[PDB]
């Protein structure tokens, strides 16, 4: 018996370090230190994909969303490491990681809106913002109009489906 | 009845969306997208101001202050868009929204300070920082020194009254 | 009420941060010194609240007092870089170095005591402190302190991974 919330909170610390490591390597022109930072971010993305995968099978979608957030943040670290280093092969893998998190975050948001689970939807709609903000930035440094439009549309679904809940949770006769 | 907790988190997602749209439009130079981003941010400014008014008429000051920061967040997005499009009519509209948030935030701090409710007072003084951060950025992007002194005076008020409450609890 | 004293201190760092932004973006030298004295003030205040709460056994309060210390150390460091003041970079280095120790010490105690939540809460402040020390070492030309902040960040990642394996389900 363990605590998946603690595995979450630990993975939160590892991207913050991977982001800090990439920052230190970048500001000081250390190509070997970029590689050690990129290797750390590659673990978390693989670690975040497993936890989100497992949490989906047991039906706790709140963990799934929080795991997809860490997947998004790791995709942002790997993205800017690939850019400051001319590696377009990582930017593809980084974009497809953020896009998969954006795809799954919409699934949970779409189904939570269908059930009336207002809290799951808003939490999932928060993660769509995080994934869509990263998809747009990554697609900008890659010249992909379609995923840039995808990031634009996803943000509007975050705004519209949240607006529904806001009007749908208004006072009785306001 | 209704759920103000749901209305808040829904409003919070809506500002985050408007902030993202403004960034996506800005980084890609799509002026038509900037209009859509500003239209949504001005929308949330209504909702936040409306709920803040309703929440205070009930005396629910925590909900009110949480609504006032949504104003500051919505007002800050509008200010950044007016910075790009050269739109002077929105800089005026954006500053008046932050001035209104700093207005109500200080009044709730004064009443809570006079009632001994120091937790609420410190939460209200946080929003003066939020509002004055926007007015300072606006005053810089329009060269207005009178508004800098406002933002500086309001930021300085947040620290002065917070230290007073801190030593009251020593 | 130390939770109230803490909450007020988190407000002044936000204030000290904003005043420095107003001063830097508008080049007002009298305002920058004004912001620095507020930043160093909270760092000294937060330093006292941390040891008060730690000698009392309230480690959650001590860590949140340590983040305020890190944030104030960041405010002073950003001011010193934009103003080329080497004596202020030294003060910012002390404050982040102090926070880096206590974050690592509390992490060791809570980890040996099995409190994995505090351990991760203390390890996150290591990132906060090491990230500040890294920028200081860059704008100050010190390779050893840079190398120090680089081990400190790895320790945040390495010790978190172990707790990540200590907390997984047995399947």
């Amino acid at each position: 018996e363990g605590s998946p919330r603690l595995v979450l909170r630990a993975l939160e610390n590892m991207v913050r370090a991977a982001h800090t490591l990439a920052e230190i390597a970048r500001d000081n022109g250390n190509e070997e230190w970029l590689e050690r930072a990129a290797r750390l971010a590659e673990e978390v993305a693989r670690r975040a994909e497993e936890l989100a995968r497992e949490a989906r099978k047991e039906g706790n979608l709140e963990l799934a969303l929080k795991a997809l957030q860490i997947l998004v943040n790791a995709a942002y670290v790997l993205a800017e490491i690939a850019r400051d280093r001319g590696n377009e092969e990582l930017l593809e893998k980084a974009a497809r990681l953020a896009e998969e998190a954006a795809r799954q975050a919409e699934e949970i948001a779409r189904q939570a809106r269908k059930e009336g689970n207002f809290e799951l939807a808003l939490e999932a709609l928060e993660i769509l913002n995080e994934a869509a903000r990263v998809l747009a930035r990554i697609a900008h440094h890659r010249g992909n109009q379609e995923l840039l439009e995808k990031a634009w549309r996803l943000t509007h679904r975050s705004a519209k489906w949240s607006r529904e809940i806001a009007e749908q949770a208004r006072k009785e006769g306001e």
